[PDB]
């Protein structure tokens, strides 16, 4: 089976230096161009997805819609799940990254941003940046929607969706495309590749360049994953 | 329940004067702006669909994607069906409308364009504009795909989808949005309003302006349908 | 692909000589044994369905449940639809077949029972045997539910389900089993085999014996259909 | 919302004293009678489920089919998931309970049978009682299918199904019926009622008597759960 992962490009809050998490902000103008590039790469390299999965956040959905327009595959069915959403940033949602760094110090800042298992403080329900009660989550058990998450917790809520729903299409022979976010894709890669809890902190997935996995019958990589544009495939950080 | 209908704006072949039918062309630049306007009207009139239905033709899917981005409702579930597709134009697909008019004369040309039950001539299998074997229809019974259609035949294949699938959402209390095509929407409007076979030749649905039906528990209009921009009505522009 | 059709065995009103149609009666004791036999034949002939389709009438659902228990395939997915329902018998539902014969004469009685296109008289709304407002049809467009049907009308409402939903499973390589009724299966067999309007009045499908179609990629029979117990064929018993 | 839980009655292996786990054995004759009683109780007490969820194990599916036949609600849609299956008994699958008790001692026997978090030893893939490769699990990620489970592990794989799928129907206003097994229902009850890790070991759910939960908008009990037949509702053990 073949799995294609696309991380959305810059959002309007990334350009203003604000932590986003589950706040539903749109792509910036550069983000829209990165999505177009992703779709041009699917077309140039002839990777034609049969089914699309997205999160419930607009920035990843806009990305997929632009990419699939460029790759001429807009007609494919689409499924969306909260379990592919970005990590919830707790009380850091809506805060300035430079102001947060000065407030907490580099140590705490880097623990919140990149520890495997230390989540940022929980957000308050009265906060304007809380998603409690948002309409797009009204049919999910209200007790499972997070008030903060670490990457470990993202993985725990992402896996069951991979196991029962995405895997069914891969095992049926479909090429699946996932349009999602930095932490939810980092979580999935950790799982497929078997990256340790300590090393995953160092993994970065460039924005806007599709990552392909060729998997065998047990859904394990049959060869190393590869980006559709290796040169551009970025290891030099954007912000991290 | 509430139903919102949106006809896509101008396609790239409408700009070039060619009959499109099931050929999968994209929106022109004007078409894209008409889609954004439909989205602005949804947002301005506070009409917020809970589920989207599109045909399998890119021009309607692009229209919904742009509209829902402007209405800020990109997260809603999306279902697609061939039964919402434009009428299949048979052997006229890919043909110049002026040349066709010169070749068949006014009388035959307006019959093919607007009779209720006389279809255009069947497309040939060789034709570069036939959709036989197209990947997006591979899971439908091959025997039901049309080689040509009249409005009457469009209605016969649309209604079973309306009866079991769209009706289920409407009867469950969802606001449903349909992004589709001139003849498939004319077909549906003929059914909801009880317009005679003689009279729907005169019905035209403007491009890019959402048409709202408020329906009762029997799925019959409880009040007249209305456009979200009544002033801008009339489809007599861009071809009468 | 492979399709397996099973007509339910005798209902409790068939035993009492009453026209059933959409009235939801249960299997008789004999009917239950006929369902177990169909299951034994599936298991003995190694025909193992991957998905089950039933109507919304208990007698066909009970039949599938007993059969699949005997074939050891109870875990497969199950889909139900009103479009697989028996023909609606109009004002004849709940009526004694002998008394009806005495009241309309042979000629009118055999037309109603077996013409292709003359339906029985419409049921009245008062009737204790009408299904109007029945909870199991509450999510279908109320306007499409029948007040009476002929075989021709059964075929018109069955085919769209066959074309989009059952065909999708067959074209995906699933073996599909349908547990349904004499007229809905006669309707489907007329379509697959190309039996004329004059000739399907003579087609009878025995109760409880699975009928197998081996179909090609166009969903046309690639070889003659066959029963799993050819010897026991003929539906001339329990009414000719 | 209203949730109804039914534990299946005796299987053919329970009567022979063998641990079952995921081995797919059928109900005994007493088990079939207990299922009929469950359905008679739904009818007598007027609890009419709108949707059914079952595991992928025949004993729970047969239970539901018999119960729904007695309550006259066979037409309701049906969904099945491996996540509602019984606890996998690891290497104890297929072993005699008395022979296992003498082999291990009461201490180890009771840890394996009722500890919250100590699973029995893993089963071998070559064992005849292993479910690795079984056809009904072929579309699930092969890496998540267990080789042994404790109740803690059952709960971890059951919860995501409850959170996204079952909860959606409860939140949509449907009365849901779950037909499942002792440990998967004990897991769900632990979660809804907030029973501690140490106390859940003592919880027993009688076979064949529906347990009803009346839940509020956050899916928490609005009043204590109750059995449809309190007297019979058994606390005196069957085997435990």
């Amino acid at each position: 089976p073949k799995l294609v992962l696309v991380r959305h490009g810059q959002s309007e809050w990334n350009e203003k230096n604000l932590f986003t998490g589950w706040v539903d902000v749109k792509l910036s103008a550069k983000g829209q161009q990165e999505a177009a590039r992703a779709g041009e790469l699917l077309k140039e390299k002839k990777v034609y997805p049969d089914v699309l999965y997205t999160s419930k956040l607009s920035r990843a959905i806009q990305t997929a819609n632009i990419a699939l327009e460029k790759a001429d595959r807009l007609w494919i069915p689409v499924n969306r799940s909260w379990r592919l959403n970005e990590r919830h940033y707790g009380d850091l949602q809506g805060k300035d990254k430079a102001e947060t760094l000065k407030k907490f110090g580099e140590e705490k800042f880097n623990t919140y941003r990149r520890s495997f298992d230390v989540p940022p403080p929980p957000i308050d329900a009265s906060s304007p940046f809380s998603q409690k009660g948002d309409e797009r989550y009204k049919y999910v058990d209200p007790n499972v929607l997070p008030e903060t998450e670490s990457l470990a917790l993202v993985i725990d809520r992402l896996l069951p969706y991979w196991q029962d729903v995405i895997a069914k299409d891969l095992l049926s022979g479909k090429t699946v495309m996932i349009a999602a976010h930095g932490n939810s894709l980092r979580g999935l890669v950790k799982h497929l590749e078997g990256i340790s809890d300590a090393d995953i902190a160092k993994l970065n997935i460039p924005t806007g360049i599709p990552l392909v996995f060729e998997l065998d019958e047990n859904l394990k990589p049959s060869k190393p994953s590869y980006y559709l544009d290796p040169e551009a495939a970025a290891a030099g950080a954007a912000a991290v």
